[PDB]
């Protein structure tokens, strides 16, 4: 009989996971209801998996999802109404179906720009209110800002159409829409990172200055088991809560790989490298613990390494990121810290 890994922070905060909807029965099931208390859609949320075409919205996924954390008591977080990625190409697309960001004249591109608005207020709307009873803590624009994209905003459809009106909008539809108890959030990667962090941080700085509800940032942290240092990640976190916002650790995951690394463990994987995650876990832990009262929530972007993006991303590999084995069994880094 192993401790339960939210049992373990129960004094600190909820620890979380990704999920998908397949998981909710059988064993790997029973490993989400014994070791965290809250969870996220790893794909059923996003805008590909709830709109796939306009006005023919899919929610069985996002629903089973749902209920799933309510029969089991487990806290939910919305991921992600707005993201570059994932996102079906309609929405982009004027009345003749061409590209907007291809419009040159100016009046249509004006038409373009109140059309793309419009539908992203019906959306949220639509997604909103179907939630908003459930879903206290929403992710409402993902990865909106790209150091290398002039200006520092990622230079996508949404910000070539609107500039950074869609993300004042999102805000203030899914505010709107879902009432002043919900908790909304600007997520993003390698916030720990000075440069993206300080643009992250003047955008939201002028926002929140502006009026846009902003009520914390998500810190995806998606890290490795060599970068980046635990005080970068602090720091930032630090930062935010000085403009009074919240901060969640949203999809933490460690891969065994540096960033310039393509090389393949296989089955194997070395002893050293496993404890070297677990030492990493251990120190992100101790750090996080001592934040708590700037950090609301830590989730994992998945529970078992039989599941992970890392295992295929940047390439088709075997990877390590969790707690937990391909057999659901507990790791170094579990035991790290549950029992440092």
């Amino acid at each position: 009989d192993i401790p339960s890994l939210a049992e373990a922070f129960r004094d600190y905060f909820p620890i979380g996971a990704a999920i998908e909807p397949g998981y909710t029965t059988g064993q790997i099931a029973e490993l989400y209801k014994k070791h965290v208390n809250m969870l996220v859609a790893e794909n059923a949320m996003k805008p590909a998996s709830l709109q796939p075409t306009e006005g023919n919205f899919q929610w069985a996924d996002a629903d089973r999802i749902v209920q799933f954390a309510k029969e089991n008591g487990m806290e939910l977080r919305f991921h992600t109404l707005v993201w570059h990625n994932q996102t079906p190409d309609w929405f982009f697309l004027d009345k003749e179906g061409k590209p907007m960001v291809e419009e040159t004249d100016p009046q249509k591109r004006e038409e373009n720009r109140k059309l793309l608005l419009q539908r992203l207020e019906n959306y949220i709307r639509a997604v909103v209110l179907r939630y908003k009873d459930d879903i206290k803590s929403w992710d409402v624009v993902n990865e909106v800002i790209e150091p290398n994209d002039p200006g520092g905003m990622r230079n996508s459809p949404w910000y070539q159409i609107t500039g950074t009106e869609y993300i004042e909008v999102a805000f203030r539809a899914t505010r709107e829409a879902g009432g002043s108890d919900i908790k909304l959030y600007i997520n993003d990667y390698n916030t720990d990172d000075p440069v993206k962090r300080d643009i992250l941080y003047e955008l939201v700085k002028n926002l929140l200055e502006k009026g846009v509800p902003i009520d914390g940032v998500g810190h995806q942290t998606h890290i490795d088991i060599y970068n980046p240092p635990v005080e970068r990640i602090i720091e930032s976190i630090k930062k935010f809560a000085g403009l009074g916002l919240d901060n969640i650790i949203t999809e933490l995951d460690m891969s065994i790989y540096s960033w310039n690394d393509r090389s393949d463990y296989g089955d194997s994987i070395p002893d050293y490298i496993l404890t070297l995650q677990a030492k990493r876990y251990q120190e992100l832990f101790d750090a996080l613990k001592e934040n708590k009262d700037i950090v609301s929530a830590v989730v994992f972007w998945g529970i078992s390494d039989k599941y992970s993006w890392l295992n295929g991303f940047p390439v088709k590999r075997t990877n390590a990121p969790l707690l937990f084995d391909r057999n659901f069994m507990p790791k170094p880094a579990f035991w790290a810290i549950v029992d440092p």
